[PDB]
């Protein structure tokens, strides 16, 4: 994935596809599905800080929540199945662009919720034989509320074929 | 969800869905549910501070409130079953726009609930062998009670067929 | 590996190899496959500071992620299998040029993840008979969340056969 | 080793051989096998500091990875076997020249590595009846990444016999 | 948005588009909807001197308030939609010009409400173990109640359709 | 980036492009994207003085929001896709032309925000065991609210292909 | 490197190579490529002062942003590969000569970040048992904030082979 | 070395050598490979003042970039190997003359980096039981940022065959 | 601006226009729009000497109260739009001549209100550790007065189309 | 720069250009751009006297308005571009001839703002541990007020095609 | 340099070069490019007086703005490249004589802007336990105002070609 539509037909000239695609933003850089963005983003609400697997938790979504181009030639961009009006149609397949900018913000948040700590203080006069403290969980929690917000409030890119084919000038060959 | 009108007939001309729905305030943007908003505000009311899992519905609640468009072409914008005057009307449907300004807004109360904390000393000394302190808390408390108070205040755009139709010069073909 | 497309037909001229390939650019530089570039990272992403054997993997994963060029004369550069339009296609070979100073970089997290630890007190008095420190951690968990971000945010140049051939003269005779 | 290409045929004139060879950087000098220099880099990657066994790796290292040079008159310098084009091809024998200035660098990780220390405090109180500490652990630890950072960085010249006979005005008889 | 009015007909003879309108006081210059600035005015009204994120606000309406002209060719400039003396009406779209003067001093508030402060002392002493101080603040406090003053005061071109299409001489084909 | 329009037809007669573009006030300067220079401006609005990383950000924007020429021969200056009249148009493709003296200026708030800091007393004394302070922040707080001032000030030129063409005597050869 | 464009054909006339070549301006002298100087000084832009390690990349950086003639006969100024108006063009090689001048002041910059410190006090009263200072740092720090102003502002001159050709008096035979 | 090209042929006419080259300007003078004074140059670029072993390196790298004549009768002036316009051609050997004047100013540097110095307190109260100060180190920091700037600066004499050939007046007989 | 009435038409005949327009009391001299001029003239009332920025609006409202003629061939002199006795008539463009005379007056203002001054006493025994003086304010607070004075006294020429066309033989060309 | 109209066609007879152009009046003296100095003047307007970086301002903006002739044969003095009468004119292009007189007086501005001065007395007793004077900062505010006006009072001749042609018989040639 | 021209036709008769070349105004008298001259100008303008390093430009830059003679017999006086009419032009090479008197003027800044000083007071008392004075600097810094202005004043006389030919009896033989 974002794998999906499947090899058949051909294909995107070719002819354009390195002068075009390969060259940048593609591979370099990432597309997000939509409708899988919107969740992943509550995913990250969502979360304590800090109770440790409560921050494993970003570590993991950033992968997993999968992140690539729609489309490889031979194949085609994700597109529509079945035409307009009826019962089997079920057509939107939607995708965020993601700037270079971005993804350098998201391990930001990757790498706020990991931070050397004592925790391991609980185990030899707790289970054996003080007080944890959190000031630095908390800055890095308060960062977090920030970090977070940037990722809501800007509005990123939708991409779709009637749009990736118009944006960039590519086309695919009939036979 | 919000899910609800179904695939039939079609469809919106989706020459201009595109010009004028995907390009943004839409997908991009939540759409909130009335009816369904007004008693989410009471769940927020409405929460004390603080005991977890008191706190834990905060984040839940943003969740599960279920906020996006109700339309996709194929399918009609949410609208009214049946005629005017007779006892199956159960006409209104209805819709609260939220501005990329309130969801920013919305995760502030996401992540002012969230506090790094000690709490983890009632187990060491209290189950084995001092106070716990709020000004942590508290700070957050009263920046609540701040945060929450403008949700109510300010009016968000009501919606419907007759105003979201008017709203984007989007229309519904017959066959 | 990279190893891949065979010995076979035979050969890039070898009048230019040595010319334009082992000269410079080429043994002594890496090459990283792409859509093998792009897990590893998710692979360092990705990683606790610290519990010890979570930065064992930061040592190893730089070995074993292959990082060798595609081709020896007499071998072709990694290309396309099979011809545009049909079920069998699988094209896709990718490359991502490692600068000389990405990978004094990428040694650079190599022991960022090293620490000289006391850790062997857990033994005596917690095992026999206090607390563990992290500032040396710490200040290489952030040292560490700077020199990630650089990795991802800057683009390596794509290469493939198309590009290979045309980017340095050198050409495969047929018999 | 490098052992390799066998006594036969014979030889370089020898008239040249002491005006040109061992005179000076040959015998004086090191020869490091390419893609055989290539893992032992990682093999010092590569390394915790410190616990002993781990640093005892370093040291044998050096050894065994087996560093001379490729021919003596009689012998051949290391070369192809088979004609190109051909499934039995094998072509490609490397070598990296190394500098007297690296040389002396690499022994300087050598004895990077060993530090005299104390550790044999383990047994007397730990297995009999305080803390072990690492300041000179680690400030080898570190200028260990210092020093291993350039070994990486800097190319070092390649050769082959297309090259070490341009290299020196030396050749080899038929008869 | 601004946003609104659709893409459809065409189009502004654009023989005049840049001749009369990227040329200068478009693009360059923003637009504020009317009875969109009447609200932002009292957010501004509207704010304690100081506690944190009771300045953070200013710092934020400057954006998402959105702030751009109402039309691009193809685009027609904002319009009344339905005839006159009918239920649906809804005609007045509004907008303010902002001249350079107001932007400048729009982010004169913008960093009235940035100071470089200590407040980072609550948290030593008083979290663990004197006073604060406020002429900075207040100098800016008052700084601020004159600088807001004249955005009120200063009456700012209100503009429509009949008047954009009257103030520049641009003209929208039928067909 | 600005990347965008694509390799085809050909070209810019190219006999005139390096008297007339490559020569200067080309490649030297910068071009800034439209709608995208207004969304960095309020990035820059925008920023508080400062806890670092709140500081970190202007280094970064001023990467990444690309800034380079719209074409190269053999590329076409950035231009317009479709008819006019039509739902597909999204015609207008903005630049803002940087003169050499706001790029330094530019610089100028890049480093503004950087300042040489004791900040690393927060943990010796209140981690391990007096104030901040602020006049050289402040001081580059205030530099800071006038040399953003005059970024949205002046007004810089807008530039397109009508224009573009017009502006160098450059044409785009048919064939 | 800058290496690039192959031996083969053959060759300046070298009877003019000398003469007009190796003889100044040239070896002496640096060349730099262009969109590759200009990330470079974003690389510098781009710093903070002051963390170390964020001053050792300045001093870096000098090093690998490779800074040689791209000829020498036997080989040729670099290049355009392909003829115009087709997919694969690819055709601008660019490249800045930097003056003598330059380089003195590049090299200022590489010893404007090191400066002989106590920075080794962190390690006797902090890790074991006051505050350190600026000014020294600092006034390398606006020191800095000039000296890499004047490196973005002054033009540097554009070269290519339609250039470099015509600039001496040196031409390429064909056989 | 520089060593290189063999004994052979001979002579240099040695009724001229002594007249004319052990009687000055050589043996006395040194002679630099160019391409790799070039290196050594940002190898001083290129040291933080202080660290010892920082500086250690200063002392060494002028010893073993190897700085002697070319030749000695027997053996000719450093040449070209093979003919024009062929793939094996890699004619280019280089040596910058290095004036009395140079060598005096280089170990200059040699003995900037050398300042006696009490390091050796770090040992007796931080590891058994105050601060490191700099001026000494400092003022040498800032001298060797001026000494270094001139041997960059200054342009030094390129020599070859073709050159040191009519430089003196003395040939190579044929047989 | 001035800017207002647009390209068409055509034109000056511009037989005449440098014979007198360019020539002088034209590009040279400015022209200040009134109702633009008389809100101007209070926005220096108006001003209170002194606290800063009270005094640096005098500076900033010379620049920005746009002055330039009202027409450039190809452009006709600003004018009216529509026709006698109806709703929209909107007829009255004006502009005051400002003579070579004011203009010199004009800029006294713009420094009368500067003056080098010690106001950065405040923050050194104020917020550290006596009075500020105003004899240089004050005897340019009511130079002000004076300088001021004249400006409104004195009425400066008022020009139209019915005048500025009459004013200098200059005809506007039907085709 | 002045730059703009390009090479073509050709040529100025060239007969005259020594004899009338570069002997004097031309490359010796300035031109400065129309509606390009009347912004500069306001810059000037416009400065506080003093903080530094108010004055360093002057210093630069004398460099980059930039002021020289508008041709060199071959190419033509700056022109009109398109007919009379039509949407696209955009015809004038303005030229002051600044005086030799003017430029000398114009460094006396250049060298006004600059003082020798104290200012680094804020640094030893008020960052560490009385007042600042202005009257050398003050009677060069005044001689400013002077030397500035005389800069705008004195009108300046204008140039263009229709006059730098007459003004000198120089002429164009056709072919 | 100024280099340019080179080695080839030969010569000037050279029965007149020292009869009216080496003998006077040459070798003994610098020439300044021109359009090399003008940005050396202004950066002199250009200055502080005084911090270090901004008097330290003063005495480099009269180095490396490379000043002499644009021949030497063999070689042609700088000329024009390519026929006149045509996109390969770029004729004008130009030059200013430099009288004795000048350079003699011109040293005369050269030591303007050396002051033997007390600065390093800055160190004993305030990094270590008064005020800096500049008198000497001041009637330095107003002597140089004067010193420069007449650099810019007096016209120096340019040199060509079609002049330096006639302006010495000197002719450049064909064969």
């Amino acid at each position: 994935n974002v794998s999906l539509t499947a090899k058949g037909g051909g294909h995107y000239i070719e002819d354009q596809w390195d002068t075009q695609v390969v060259e940048a933003g593609v591979f370099d850089d990432w597309w997000v599905h939509v409708e899988a963005w919107n969740k992943f983003l509550d995913n990250l609400r969502g979360i304590n800080f800090s109770v440790a697997s409560s921050r494993s938790q970003v570590a993991e979504y950033l992968a997993a929540l999968d992140r690539d181009l729609p489309a490889d030639v031979d194949r085609r961009f994700a597109g529509a199945r079945g035409q307009i009006g009826s019962p089997n149609y079920l057509p939107a397949p939607k995708f965020f662009r993601l700037d270079k900018r971005t993804i350098a913000e998201l391990t930001r948040l990757s790498r706020l919720t990991d931070q050397p700590h004592n925790n391991r203080d609980i185990e030899l006069n707790r289970a054996k034989r003080t007080l944890r403290d959190v000031q630095p969980l908390k800055d890095s929690a308060l960062h977090y509320q920030y970090v977070l917000i940037d990722l809501q409030s800007a509005r990123l890119p939708v991409y779709t074929r009637k749009t990736f084919e118009r944006e960039l000038a590519l086309e695919w060959i009939i036979p």
